[PDB]
């Protein structure tokens, strides 16, 4: 008992893919994965016992040489977005907050990764929505999907703006 144990990533990726529905309905994927290092890692897990953990599937990755964790989540809602955000950091230290603009959706998110002990890590934010984006600060691929590159060492904004259709329908 007690042994040496705590391993750093070293070029780990971590790739939050997702994407939101105009119906306030919100699904995708993040994975965070690792390299294993030792063999009693199958893969570096997230914590993340959410109220609606039944509408998202933590499971372990494994790829790539890469061993880690992914949340596979669908027919979530707008407000589940934060508390999902929630288990999403507990293996990313970046902060995401999500808001409603009248109709329109705005979200804020801020990534500092400064003080990350591996300069081969690789944080990635992908957001698809079949619906527009009104206004972006990453990198645009679409015009309803945007991506951002939340890299090592440096600090990074990520924010993204588009029009979805709120239940309620208020302003």
């Amino acid at each position: 008992g007690r042994e040496n144990l705590y391993f750093q990533g070293h070029m780990l990726r971590v790739r939050a893919s997702i994407t939101i529905s105009p119906d306030d309905l919100v699904s995708g994927e993040i994975i965070a994965a690792a390299k294993p290092k030792n063999s009693k890692d199958t893969g570096p897990a997230l914590d993340g016992d959410v109220p609606f953990s039944q509408k998202v599937a933590v499971s372990n990755y494994d790829s790539d040489g890469y061993v880690g964790s992914q949340a596979v989540f669908s027919d979530l809602t707008f407000a589940e977005l934060p508390q999902l955000a929630n288990m999403n950091s507990d293996a990313a230290g970046v902060n995401l907050s999500l808001r409603r603009n009248g109709n329109i959706v705005i979200l804020e998110g801020r990534a500092d990764l400064t003080s990350v002990s591996d300069p081969d890590a690789d944080v990635e934010l992908t957001v698809a929505f079949p619906a527009a984006v009104t206004s972006t600060n990453g990198d645009r691929i679409e015009p309803e999907v945007v991506q951002w590159k939340l890299k090592p060492g440096v600090v990074s904004t990520m924010s993204a703006q588009a029009r979805y259709t709120d239940p309620n329908t208020r302003s």
